[PDB]
């Protein structure tokens, strides 16, 4: 019974050459398999089918939920009798021993990976499935599309951008080395959170993100903000108090109509080829709206 050796975040994994039925524990891995014409048999979808971005969700069709990404249901994983499990190298360290009793398990970056690392995980998945050629073709198409959208995005790249989610009193900002920050850099944007800026705000770190109160937002005063919220809504209680705040109203991005509220599932959680294409496409559209 022969195998393909690949490297994951824990070292070598021997993936059976007959691996066809695969459980995935992050959204990006579901996107990877859909791109390769493989339908996962189980997905940790948080009990929320709509968190799987629509084109991916529609290509995959029916699957079995294995619960939350934080705490996947190992009983449900075991019941599926998968050939292979694809787990997140940050979220799933604690369950790794248990997963490997169920099936060969790949531990790959998603949750703590940037844009290029999530691309690296896709390549590892393609190799593991004996679909290296198909993966190369798909990535060439992806890169061509991203570059086409880059060229179609009309925004002035000298307007520095702050990507963030809403938290506490202020914003929880994604710095320049995050998934979203790096993807914005790939599209030619300049992150307002430069290395020096982030260094001078580091006492505000909460894990990899920076907690910015309105005082610190005012000091940074980015020309442009991209605010990722559930359902791309702007009327949540947290966001409301922020939007009604006096320092908020004086911000350059606010005064000049350069704050865009975008979908958190697509922009922050998906981390796939389709979702990044959609994020770039959305920036094109936003840039072409009446000035
Ligand atoms: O989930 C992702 O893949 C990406 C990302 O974590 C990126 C991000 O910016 N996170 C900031 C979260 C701050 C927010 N917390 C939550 O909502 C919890 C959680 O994040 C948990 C999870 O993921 O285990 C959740 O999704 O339910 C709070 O307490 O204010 C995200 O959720 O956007
Ligand atoms: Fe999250």
């Amino acid at each position: 019974a022969s195998t393909i050796s690949v490297k994951d975040e824990n070292g070598t994994v021997k993936v059976p050459k007959d691996a066809k039925r695969i459980v995935v524990l992050e959204y990006s891995f579901a996107d990877a398999l859909a791109a390769l014409d493989v339908k996962p048999v189980g997905i940790a979808d948080d009990g929320k089918k709509k968190r799987i971005i629509k084109p991916v969700r529609e290509k995959i069709g029916d699957y079995t939920s294995v619960g939350t990404r934080k705490q996947p249901n190992l009983e449900e994983i075991s019941k599926l009798k998968p050939d292979l499990i694809i787990a997140d190298s940050s979220r799933h360290k604690g369950i790794n021993k248990e997963l490997n009793k169920i099936a060969p398990t790949l531990s790959l970056k998603s949750f703590d990976g940037d844009y290029k690392q999530n691309i690296n995980s896709f390549k590892t998945i393609a190799k593991a499935l004996n679909k290296e050629k198909e993966g190369e073709k798909r990535l060439a198409e992806h890169d061509k599309l991203i570059n086409k959208y880059k060229d179609e995005i009309k925004f002035d790249r000298n307007q520095k951008v702050l990507p963030a989610v809403v938290a506490k009193a202020g914003l929880l900002a994604h710095p320049n080395y995050s998934y979203v920050g790096q993807f914005l850099n790939e599209l030619g944007f300049k992150n307002a959170l430069s290395d020096d800026v982030t260094k001078g705000l580091s006492k505000y770190l909460k894990g990899p993100y920076l907690q910015l109160d309105t005082e610190h937002l005012a000091d940074l005063n980015p020309e442009r903000m991209i605010i990722m919220t559930d359902h791309a809504k702007k009327d949540s209680a947290e966001f409301k108090k922020l939007q009604e705040d006096a320092t908020w109203k004086k911000l350059n991005a606010v005064k000049n109509n350069r704050v865009d509220i975008v979908d958190r599932d697509v922009w922050a959680r998906s981390r796939g080829l389709i979702s990044s294409e959609e994020m770039a496409k959305e920036l094109v559209e936003l840039s072409k709206k009446e000035q």
